[PDB]
């Protein structure tokens, strides 16, 4: 979902972590072409310009195709509708504290319009050495053949570096949220990455709370993903056991602690 192809506009531009993110994308190669934050248009912000409006900045720069969303929880849902609205079909919400019926609805009008939403409460998405849609630091990555979906920002940070550190790149990472409901799921990710060749294993981050963990096992057991899975949970249908003994009656390894994934994944490999 994120390569060299990937034009991002920056939703909450003008603000602290919108103008931080935008120069540190920027900064790893990522091309963001426009911002928006409703009456600093005509503005700039490192190098960036600033429009009113999504409508404003597609007009200016029709080769937008992704959107980052930095702006206070409040304004969030409304800032989703004019993304997809516009046409725009990956949203990445970094935002936290949306109530939840919030995010249920721009979700599924997402869903019904054909566009994309990672997150909300997310770190964003990475393919090393191509692009960043978020807010990770571009060096405890590495490009590789390992994609990484995480529904914890922290682990996502930690196995990640890991796997860098024993020299093991990843292909796409992807922090999917850590929100009671978010846009792209496991099983979504999964779809995504089994047909992905630059990914020969994929490394899933859960935990406690909802059937996202449950429904995955679910589709690797009816071989819709064949490639290596390595998993964790943290927090050691719902419960961490019901999960672990889920996706291990899967097929799938899964990791007494963080520190095992490395040698899980390089056996696999």
């Amino acid at each position: 979902l994120v390569d060299s192809e990937t034009r991002v506009l920056v939703q909450g531009i003008t603000g602290r972590e919108g103008s931080f993110h935008a120069k540190a994308m920027l900064e790893y190669g990522t091309k963001v072409v426009a911002g928006v934050t409703p009456g600093k248009g005509g503005s700039e912000v490192h190098g960036v310009p600033v429009y009113d409006s999504v409508k404003e900045a597609l007009a200016e720069h029709p080769e937008i195709n992704t959107s980052i969303v930095f702006v206070p929880a409040p304004f969030a849902p409304d800032a989703v509708y004019e993304a997809v609205d516009a046409g725009i079909r990956l949203v990445v919400v970094i935002t936290e504290g949306i109530p939840v019926h919030d995010t249920m609805r721009f979700v599924n009008y997402a869903r019904q319009k054909g566009a994309t939403i990672i997150g909300p409460n997310c770190p964003g998405a990475i393919t090393p050495g191509q692009a960043k849609v978020g807010i990770m630091p571009g060096h405890i990555f590495k490009e590789g053949g390992v994609a990484v979906v995480s529904r914890s920002g922290t682990l996502t940070y930690e196995i990640s570096y890991m796997l860098t550190r024993q020299g093991i790149g990843q292909s796409t990472v992807i922090g999917i949220g850590g929100d009671p409901i978010v846009g792209l799921s496991f099983t979504e990710a999964l779809k995504l990455f089994q047909e992905d060749p630059q990914t020969e294993a994929l490394v899933l981050i859960g935990e406690i709370g909802g059937d996202m963990e449950e429904r995955a096992a679910e589709m690797i057991k009816k071989g819709e993903f064949t490639k290596p899975v390595i998993a964790y949970i943290a927090g050691r249908t719902g419960t961490y056991e019901g999960k672990v003994k889920a996706l291990r009656e899967a097929g799938v390894e899964v990791a007494e602690t963080p520190f095992e994934v490395p040698e899980l994944v390089r056996k696999a490999l």
